């Protein structure tokens, strides 16, 4: 009877190589969490009792056993979803038949949306609205670059989508947020981007603007830029003069606002540069940079190197003096000897590296 | 009571990387087999009953259930080598505890050997020796390129082992196939290789000079190299005017000895080059050029294409007229489009490649 929800991870990962050979694209750690465990706090803020995470290949991908947050937040994942190749319809093929006696309007969520997430949507545009927020949008400078403007009159109510549209209808651009009422299940073998054209054409399609950051984290430097949005929108959310964390180990200095994970040690003398995020266990040296960049999980670093826009894998572990800067991703527990300069270079796991790296490139 | 057998597999698969993702290291397919179903028939040959397999990393890689080869042949491998970090003496660590009462001298291989596989090394050296084979060489033109020679005077024995000699001791080199005694187990806490050294100062270390070719499959290259060596080893072997196969589904023409795995679908105009290999239900298109390649599995091939030198994945699907010559490696269910140009590329698994490439690199 509880109020239930639908998230849409069904992909490869493809576009995010370098980090996802070890664990799956939906649980690949952003700032101090997976990539999912945000959405499924927010979905609890709302109230939800489960989801339904739909995943196209390798439902089995030791995804389950390794949810180990299953057990806490009182949340059950099913993993029902296992889909034969059919259209770009989820709910409709699978989740369809999984319904167990809905009371209330149903989420769907992307897996690579980040925001503020409003979680006031089940009680908001609930003045007598048939699919309440059918759909959610956001601001976007560049209206025909990205295309699939969606016209957001005065009434809050959409009637058109148009693709590459030459008038400036507007600046709403589809968030990829639904929630849909039970009635909207329509048997429909594979489609047409879940009958939304139809769905106008009975004039029950709603839109919410949202004040708040959107981007889709499907990049590396999509990643980065998304970890720079999303930092300071978390000030009241979390724990962590610029007090974000200050004095760890030693009297070091923190230039902007960063997440630091409470079990790290930072050294002595280290300078944590802006939008910065480590992850438990890790260990840095005496003084070190760590500018833009994400430290995940186990890692060690030496003394004095510069850790520039770039990722490091999760066993990791960096020499003393190299320099890692530019959009440059690297994998499960790699090592780099001292005195490397990687620029922009994605190297493979369980790899290990010893000569310069002037140009892009990877390393296999 | 049965004859026992270790195997030293032990290792990451780096340098092998663009196929070894999907799937480990040692079951990798070799002309029509994995890596290690030769080893084991070579071993059913001398007629052992089990195998002791020693892996490094992820002992449960899905290979067990995987070994779906371990029901026929009435071979049964327990995979009871789990390694913590010791020094590189495999049977010293773990396998010294199980022996289960043997009799006969056990062997010990690689995992990268290909050669003729002489299987009477048991009745072989039996002439009243303490440690009967202890060493296997072969003929080297390079004797000093690649260093460590094991120098065999006249007398079937060896003294001394020399790293890079400047004399010209011998052409021998150490295989890697080894066959010791039960009472050579001796309890050696992280270990000069199999403690050859003292072997030599008992001077009881015997060497068994080999005709046939030997080299050791660590790298695509060396791969094809080991395939255009191997092949015509196995006339006498198995089932396939050059007769290897010549009407499988149209009338083609093959140059010189090649592997057609019978439920393949040649077409009707190909001309499968020498020394190539094809797996099971592959599909190949109306005229093709397989020169020297390899194609494993479900493959579909179009019309006109030309594989030279090169390796395909698993479920691979290659355009019409494509040219992908030199050693480039495709990963596991990777697609091309009509008309482009692999030169010397290895694409990662699960990618779309749909633009040419003149130069060696890596697609992610």
């Amino acid at each position: 009877q509880g109020m239930r929800a639908v998230i849409l991870v069904g992909g490869f990962g493809t576009r995010l190589r370098p980090l996802t050979l070890t664990t799956p694209k939906p649980l690949v750690p952003f700032c101090n969490k997976p990539m999912i465990i945000h959405q499924i706090e927010a979905l609890k803020a709302v109230g939800v009792t489960e989801v339904i995470l739909a995943v196209a290949y390798r439902p089995e991908a030791m995804k389950e056993q390794m949810d180990e947050w299953s057990r806490k937040l009182g949340v059950s994942f099913v993993f029902s979803v296992e889909e034969e190749p059919l259209g770009t319809a989820g709910p409709l093929a699978l989740a369809r038949d999984i319904l167990m006696q809905d009371d209330k309007p149903f989420f769907v969520l992307n897996s690579d949306v980040t925001c503020t997430f409003p979680m006031q949507e089940l009680l908001d545009f609930h003045k007598a609205h048939g699919g309440e927020g059918t759909i959610m949008v956001s601001q976007v400078t560049q209206w025909e670059k990205y295309g699939v403007v969606v016209y957001s009159p005065q009434n809050y109510q959409i009637e058109r989508f148009v693709e590459k549209p030459s008038r400036f209808l507007g600046d709403r651009i589809n968030a990829g947020i639904y929630i849909f009422n039970k009635s909207i299940l329509d048997r429909i073998p594979p489609i047409e981007k879940e009958i939304f054209p139809a769905m106008a054409a009975e004039g029950q399609l709603y839109a919410f603007n949202l004040e708040g950051f959107w981007m889709d984290v499907g990049q590396p430097k999509d990643y980065i830029l998304g970890m720079t949005k999303f930092i300071p929108s978390l000030v009241h959310g979390n724990r962590e003069t610029e007090a974000v964390e200050h004095q760890r180990g030693g009297r070091f200095t923190v230039i902007g606002a960063s997440l630091i994970d409470p079990s790290a040690k930072i050294g002595d003398g280290a300078v944590i540069g802006p939008y910065a995020s480590i992850g438990a266990n890790c260990v840095i040296g005496e003084s070190c940079r760590i500018d833009n960049a994400a430290i995940l999980e186990n890692s060690k670093v030496g003394k004095g190197t510069m850790v520039s826009r770039s990722i490091v894998g999760w066993n990791n572990r960096i020499g003393s003096w190299c320099h890692i800067k530019d959009i440059s991703v690297l994998g499960d527990d790699v090592e780099v000897k001292d005195g490397v300069i990687l620029i922009g270079t994605k190297v493979l796991p369980n790899k290990d590296v010893g000569e310069h790296r002037f140009e892009p490139g990877i390393i296999m």
